[PDB]
């Protein structure tokens, strides 16, 4: 209804691991899901993206542009959704926010991780089609359909941290 009708729906998640031999270093992966709003829900398929030297911070932003330019690049209106509402808010706000100011958040501080907001503020520059929600956190009411998304994209983030070590 209010919702409408989009090609699929993209969940991304990204979670991290602290080793005691890494002490400057831990081990971070990003999952995507894919889902679909046929007369059947079900994922259309799974995508983990394991990170080498990055933090979890980095895999929360960086799930987001994953699934943004695959959401885009479907030839309909797709909707992705994050369990940051900073980083969701970001390319839904900040992303044109930031290119009114010259991708600067605060005169009084630069923009950080411009680059990673420069490669979404490519896809999302070629049309807001690109729907960004925000995960209310696991499990958040007796029932809900996004929550199933974030089950599954939990055990794709934590594969990717046995994908490196």
């Amino acid at each position: 209804g209010a919702m409408g009708q989009y090609e699929g729906v993209f969940y991304t998640d990204g979670s991290a691991i602290k080793s005691p031999d890494p002490t400057k270093s831990n081990n971070a992966g990003m999952g995507i899901v894919h889902a679909t709003y046929k007369p059947e829900y079900q994922v259309l398929n799974q995508w983990s993206i394991p990170l080498g030297n990055h933090t979890a911070q980095m895999a929360e932003i960086a799930a987001v542009e994953f699934a943004c330019k695959k959401a885009l690049k479907i030839p309909g209106p797709v909707l992705v959704i994050t369990d940051s509402f900073y980083v969701a808010e970001s390319a839904n706000k900040e992303l044109p926010y930031w290119k009114s100011n010259g991708f600067v958040n605060n005169k009084k501080k630069p923009l950080k991780h411009i680059s990673k907001w420069k490669s979404i503020a490519e896809c999302l520059s070629m049309k807001p089609d690109i729907t960004i929600q925000h995960e209310k956190g696991h499990q958040p009411t007796n029932t809900s359909i996004h929550t199933e998304g974030n089950a599954l994209a939990d055990k794709l983030a934590t594969q990717g941290s046995y994908v490196v070590n």
